[PDB]
């Protein structure tokens, strides 16, 4: 109904059914981008980049990882609402929720390491759309992200 599964190269996730794919490359390693055409500040991207790390935990804690992929957030200020270290089907993931700025953005990052690749899912919405229904879309897309 409101969500549709997507299968990429080595990963899958749920994308909101009303968002559309964007052909524009915003970040390096970008392989998917979906956006709300009524408010393009609501969007999501999946990045796949090579790495020498063997685990997401080689990055240090969730907050340490966040500091190393901070280009993804563009910030006068970043506030970490929550972080977690969920394990899905054997794989360690990190998940981080960050609020950046009046003007506010809620960004959720989910990440794991597999096969000499760093796989990053980032979903965001603006503060007002967040509380008006976007929170569901942002959190499902990042919660649903899994690699194989
Ligand atoms: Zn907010």
């Amino acid at each position: 109904t409101e969500f549709m599964p997507y299968n990429g190269d080595g990963f899958k996730l749920l994308v909101p059914s009303k968002w559309n794919p964007s052909k524009e490359k915003e970040f390096p390693g970008q392989v998917l981008r979906y956006e709300d055409n009524f408010d393009a500040t609501s969007n999501l991207s999946v990045l796949v980049q090579p790495t020498d790390k063997k685990s997401i935990t080689d990055f240090g804690s969730p907050e340490d990882f966040l500091s190393q992929v901070d280009y993804l957030l563009g910030v006068a200020s970043a506030n970490v609402l929550e972080s977690s270290t969920p394990v899905v089907d054997g794989k360690q993931y990190y998940s981080i929720t960050v609020l950046t700025r009046e003007g506010g953005k809620h960004q959720v990052i989910a990440a794991t390491v597999k096969d000499g690749k760093l796989y990053i899912c980032k979903a965001q919405a603006g503060d007002k759309r967040w509380f008006k229904g976007a929170k569901k879309f942002v959190e499902s897309a990042t919660s649903s992200f899994s690699v194989a």
